């Protein structure tokens, strides 16, 4: 059975844009981080309550996130159809995926060799121990690392990789979205193209129900973004976070 259509030109076109936008807003030496307020590690081998009072990497985490927003939203603008969306569009569906493709795009200095985001020497190493310095939990934190592991054995093309952030992007059951039909369209639209890309391109047996297990990881993504929230919440009661964080971060989590 398993027709293999080729690509279209207009596919083809799609694939070149998304690869184009994600090598012009992701660094892949990371060589903007220094700018980043430093990271602090304090001693905390056992404490959240320690880890709340000093909350020794949030500024430089929330830079580092507040950064990539930023990329995504420069990718997100250059999603074909993304700016025929009406503004309150754009904007809604960027607040809403933004941590989710973060959690995506982080995918590629993630390494299994020590289960960390390696963006570096040590200075610039992210292991779980960072993030819980940051003033999450392991509620969190260990799903993230499942969920990059998963993310990672996928071995994902760059092509399969631009496309899932651009149709996690262009969801159209996001709360408060207007037009749903033309976001819908949009995302139609792109999730045809990893279909076609993934039965023309993808050898066996890595391409065997790839497009379900990446749509999987798209409903596992949901999951993280409300686990995010809830915590998000519970950093901010403490005294002083606003300090530690960013404009852009507070409007886009708040
Ligand atoms: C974000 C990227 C993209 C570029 C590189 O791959 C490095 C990188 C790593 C991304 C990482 C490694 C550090 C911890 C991060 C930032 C996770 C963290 C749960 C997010 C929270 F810290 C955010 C606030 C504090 C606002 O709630 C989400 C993705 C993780």
């Amino acid at each position: 059975d398993s027709l293999r259509p080729k690509l279209s030109e207009e596919q083809q076109r799609i694939i070149a844009i998304l690869l184009d936008a994600h090598h012009k807003t992701y660094d892949p030496t990371y060589s903007d981080f220094c700018q980043f307020r430093p990271p602090v590690r304090v001693n905390d081998g056992g404490s959240v309550t320690l880890e709340l009072s000093q909350l020794s990497m949030l500024p430089h985490l929330a830079d580092l996130v507040s950064y990539s927003i930023q990329k995504v939203i420069g990718f997100a603008k250059m999603i074909p159809g993304f700016r025929d969306l009406t503004s309150e569009d754009q904007i809604v569906l960027l607040k809403s995926s933004a941590i989710e493709v973060i959690m995506l795009r982080s995918n590629e200095s993630f390494t299994m060799d020590d289960m960390s985001w390696t963006c570096g020497n040590q200075d610039y190493k992210y292991r779980v121990s960072d993030v819980t310095k940051a003033g999450h939990s392991l509620e969190l934190i260990e799903p993230l690392i499942k969920f990059q592991v998963g993310l990672k054995k996928l071995n994902l093309h760059e092509e399969e990789h631009v496309l899932l952030m651009a149709i996690c992007i262009v969801s159209p059951d996001r709360p408060g979205v207007q037009d749903a039909a033309l976001i819908e369209a949009i995302q139609d639209r792109l999730s045809n193209t990893l279909q076609t890309y993934i039965r023309c391109r993808h050898p066996p047996p890595g391409s065997h129900l790839l497009y379900a297990k990446m749509i999987q990881k798209l409903a596992d993504l949901r999951s993280l973004n409300e686990e995010h929230s809830k915590q998000y919440r519970c950093l901010s009661f403490q005294p002083e976070c606003s300090m530690k964080l960013t404009p852009l971060v507070l409007e886009v989590f708040g």
